[PDB]
């Protein structure tokens, strides 16, 4: 009267094989569009970033007059940016992960990737160079 | 001035250090704070996303409009960007985890978010591949 559970267990495990047979017989379609929103997701990671950048970039030079306020609130205040900037140092160790594992994977869009690394560096090199400038020429 | 620009420079250097460690703490107690913040605003934007994507999991289920080759693409292209994203959540563990692991402020709050995270990235891959096998009824 009553059907067995191996019966039962068999009919979802063949439900289960057709879904991974469909699955495994369009493997290409599939790598192509992971490919295509892996590039997206890296791209809007990048401009994220560098739109961060450029904002505290800004401002490691700005709101520069000549400051008629203590030295010590100056201090302090440039004390926050670097907390903050540091804070956020794991970003583009975090892009270069990823871009270089879609580099290592050969990756349609591999130069894009490598030209928008280097540039995201350099940016970054840079903001952590105008910080420092910033930090001793005041106390000078 | 020349030396009255000078006193203001040696009073605040004499004070900027009176024991390196009570130095270490505060900005220990800055940097916490914006590594907060940044954890903060990229679990609110991973799970805004999510939801996204569970509601879009389920809008119209068996309608006539598409045929089954479109519906069939729609939800390849559907899974392959989920999948893109797996890698989002995986940098939140690090980030948060790592807190946890220093004694940070705010552990109680990030290891719940965290765990809330994975329950409904859990679901909506759960989710996801319940919908593909409907398609194939």
């Amino acid at each position: 009267v009553l059907e067995t559970a191996e019966d039962i267990q068999e009919r979802r495990q063949q439900v289960l094989d057709r879904y991974h047979r469909f699955k495994e017989l369009s493997t290409l379609r599939r790598q192509k569009l992971e490919d295509s929103y892996r590039f997206q997701f890296f791209q809007r990671d990048a401009e994220e970033l560098e739109k961060w950048i450029q904002e505290k970039l800004q401002i490691a030079s700005d709101e520069n007059y000549k400051d008629p306020t203590n030295l010590q609130g100056k201090l302090q205040k440039h004390q926050a940016f670097e907390a903050e900037v540091q804070a956020n140092s794991g970003a583009i160790v975090k892009l270069d992960e990823t871009g270089n594992l879609m580099i290592s994977e050969g990756h349609f869009a591999s130069e894009t990737i490598r030209t928008r690394l280097m540039e995201l560096h350099r940016q970054w090199e840079l903001l952590l160079e105008k910080m420092r400038e910033k930090g001793i020429k005041l106390l000078q």
